C-alpha cells in the first residue's frame, strides 16, 4: 500500500500555556515526518490542541475569561511556540473547530447504529486534570490544594472526585477479544516493548465499559453535545482522539489554513496513522480505547503507537510553582534550535524519563556536534587540506579505506530500521558511531600531512571522508534541519543530491563537484564554556 505516510502528535489540552512536554512530543512527530519526506515520500504530519472538556472550562473561570477566549489565546500560544520552535508540521488542528465537531457526531453515530452505546450510569472516580476514569485500586490518599485530606490519582497525583451520573456508555468490554488479537497479530504496533506488554496485561485482565457522555452542567457546557441528546456532551477523550480521523479528512491550503472536509478517509490517502506519538500517561487511550472505537466503526486501525518518557531537569520535577523551569525556546536561543532538539532525542530513549542539565547539554554539543561532527565537516572543507576546493577522484582503496567505505554503506539500511521501529536514539547513535569511525580514519591518515607526501593518497583519502560526510548528513538530517543545509552547502551538495533513497547510496555525488564558498569567520556548531 502505497499511501501517505500520516504521523501524528497527541493534541494539548489548552489549560495552560505550552511548555517542555508539547514541544518534546511534537518534536518527535516532526522528526518522523520529516525522515519519511528525506525518503522521498508523501507525508502529512498533525498536532494541535484539545479545547473542551471540565478541564479547560474551569482553567478559564479561574483566569475570569469567556472559554471562547481562552482557548483562542492559548492555542494561539501553542502555534507560535511551535512556529518558533521551527517544526514542519502540515497541519495545527483545534477541536473547536467546525468540521472536526461534525466529523465526532458522525463517528458517535456509527458506533450507536453499530448497538456499542448505550444509556447507563458511571459510578466512580474521575480525574479532572486527567479526564480520566479510575478504578478504586488506582487511588490513594493525597491533601488537596488548600492542604485538607482528600483523594489523588496513583498515575499523575492529581486531585479525584467522585462522579454519579446517568451517561451513555460505550461496550468496551466486548473489544478485548478483538482487542488482544490486534496485539498478537502486530506485536511491534507498540513501543517500546516493555508498555506493549503493560497494555496486553491490562487487557487479559478484562474490562469495563466506558462512559463516552458526560451531563451537560457538570461540563459547564463546554463541549459537543451527544447528537440527538442535548442534555449530554461527548466524553473529551472521545471527541479529542477523533482528531486523528478528522485530521485525515482536511484539504490544507498554501498557508496551513482548513479548506475542505472530505466525506471519506480514503479520499486523501492518511488514514489510519502509521505512528501516533504519545507520552507514557495516555497510552490506555490510544492503545485501548482508540482502537475499540474504530473496531466498532469499522474504521482501520494505526499501525504504530510510539510512547515515551517525562523529562526532569536537574535531576528534579519541572514546575513554575517549585524553583525549577525548563524553557526550550530560551535554550535554544542560547545553544541553537537543532542543538536542542539532537539533545532532547539522543539523551532519552522513549524508555526512559530523560533529564536536562546546563552541563550534559554542552558536553553534548562541546563532545559530538562540535568535535566530531563539526571539526569533521571544516576538515574536509579545509583550504589547508582540500587544496582545490572539490570533490576529488578517489584512486584505489586499501583495507582500511574499505573497512570504513562499508560502514558509510551499512550506515543507512541501519539508521532506516532504527528511524522505522521508531527510536530514534539508536538512529543518531548509529551515525555517530560512523561519525567517528571517519575521524579516527582521518587521524589515522593525517591527511595534512599527506598535502605535500602522497596527493594521491590524499585524493582517496579526502574523497571517503567528503562521502562519509554526506551520507551521515544525510540520516541526521531530520534531527539538524537547518545544520544539514549548511553542511551541504559547505560540502556543495547539488539540492537533488539532498534527498531521495537514491542519494543514501555511496558515491552519489561525483567527483569534481565544487565545495560551496568558504565565509570569513564561518563556524558550525560554536563551543561552550564549562
Ligand atoms: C488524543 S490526544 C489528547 C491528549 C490530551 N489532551 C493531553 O494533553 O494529555
Amino acid at each position: 500500500v502505497e499511501k501517505v505516510f500520516f504521523v501524528t502528535s497527541p493534541i494539548y489540552y489548552v489549560n495552560a500555556a505550552p511548555h517542555i512536554g508539547h514541544v518534546y512530543s511534537t518534536l518527535i512527530t516532526d522528526v518522523i515526518g520529516r525522515y519519511h519526506r528525506v525518503k522521498g515520500e508523501r507525508v502529512f504530519a498533525l498536532t494541535g490542541t484539545d479545547e473542551h472538556g471540565q478541564k479547560v472550562a474551569e482553567a478559564a473561570k479561574q483566569k475570569q475569561v469567556s472559554p471562547y477566549d481562552f482557548t483562542t489565546a492559548v492555542a494561539g500560544e501553542f502555534k507560535k511556540c511551535f512556529e518558533q520552535m521551527d517544526y514542519s508540521i502540515d497541519y495545527f488542528i483545534r477541536t473547536t473547530n467546525e468540521q472536526h465537531k461534525a466529523v465526532v457526531k458522525e463517528l458517535w453515530t456509527k458506533l450507536e447504529q453499530k448497538g456499542d452505546i448505550y444509556l447507563g450510569r458511571y459510578e466512580g472516580w474521575y480525574s479532572i486534570s486527567d479526564e480520566s476514569f479510575l478504578t478504586p485500586q488506582n487511588i490513594t490518599d493525597g491533601v488537596d490544594k488548600d492542604g485538607n485530606p482528600c483523594k489523588v490519582s496513583l498515575e499523575s497525583g492529581h486531585v479525584v472526585t467522585w462522579v454519579s451520573e446517568e451517561n451513555y456508555m460505550f461496550r468496551l468490554s466486548a473489544f478485548r477479544e478483538r482487542l488482544l488479537e490486534w496485539y498478537h497479530a502486530n506485536p511491534g504496533c507498540i513501543v517500546p516493548e516493555f508498555r506493549r506488554r503493560e497494555v496486553i496485561r491490562a487487557v487479559e485482565k478484562g474490562l469495563p465499559d466506558l462512559s463516552v457522555s458526560r451531563a451537560r452542567a457538570t461540563l459547564h457546557n463546554w463541549a459537543i453535545p451527544v447528537p440527538g441528546n442535548p442534555d449530554h456532551c461527548v466524553y473529551v477523550w472521545l471527541d479529542a482522539l477523533t482528531n486523528y480521523l478528522t485530521g485525515s479528512r482536511l484539504r490544507v491550503d498554501e498557508s496551513g489554513k482548513e479548506v475542505s472536509l472530505v466525506d471519506d478517509f480514503n479520499e486523501l490517502e492518511r488514514f489510519p496513522a502509521d505512528v501516533h506519538v504519545i507520552g507514557k500517561d495516555i497510552l490506555k487511550f490510544h492503545a485501548i480505547y482508540w482502537p475499540a472505537f474504530l473496531l466498532s466503526a469499522g474504521l482501520p486501525l494505526p499501525k504504530k503507537i510510539v510512547a515515551h518518557g517525562w523529562w526532569t531537569k536537574d535531576r528534579k520535577k519541572i514546575s513554575k510553582s517549585l524553583g525549577n523551569v525548563f524553557d526550550p525556546v530560551e535554550k535554544a536561543e542560547e545553544f541553537g534550535y537543532d542543538a536542542l532538539k539532537y539533545f532532547l532525542l539522543r539523551e532519552s530513549g522513549f524508555s526512559d524519563d530523560g533529564d536536562y542539565s546546563d552541563k550534559n547539554m554542552i558536553a553534548r554539543l562541546n563532545g559530538e556536534l562540535a568535535d566530531t561532527l563539526g571539526n569533521l565537516v571544516m576538515r574536509c572543507t579545509s583550504a589547508k587540506i582540500n587544496v582545490n576546493g572539490e570533490w576529488p577522484s578517489p584512486a584505489a582503496y586499501t583495507e582500511e579505506d574499505e573497512s570504513l567505505i562499508q560502514l558509510i554503506k551499512d550506515l543507512p539500511g541501519t539508521a532506516d530500521h532504527y528511524y522505522l521501529i521508531p527510536d530514534i536514539q539508536k538512529a543518531i547513535i548509529a551515525v555517530f558511531d560512523v561519525l567517528r569511525a571517519i575521524n579516527a580514519y582521518v587521524t589515522d591518515m593525517a591527511p595534512w600531512k599527506l598535502v605535500k607526501t602522497d596527493p594521491e593518497r590524499l585524493r582517496t583519502v579526502l574523497y571517503i571522508t567528503l562521502e562519509g560526510v554526506r551520507v551521515t548528513t544525510l540520516l541526521l538530517s531530520p534531527i539538524l534541519p537547518r545544520k544539514s543545509v549548511v553542511i551541504f552547502d559547505m560540502l556543495g551538495v547539488p539540492e537533488v543530491h539532498r534527498k531521495g533513497i537514491e542519494n543514501f547510496e555511496f558515491g552519489a555525488v561525483p567527483p569534481g563537484t565544487r565545495l560551496g564558498p568558504a565565509v570569513e569567520g564561518e563556524v558550525l556548531f560554536s563551543k561552550r564554556s564549562t
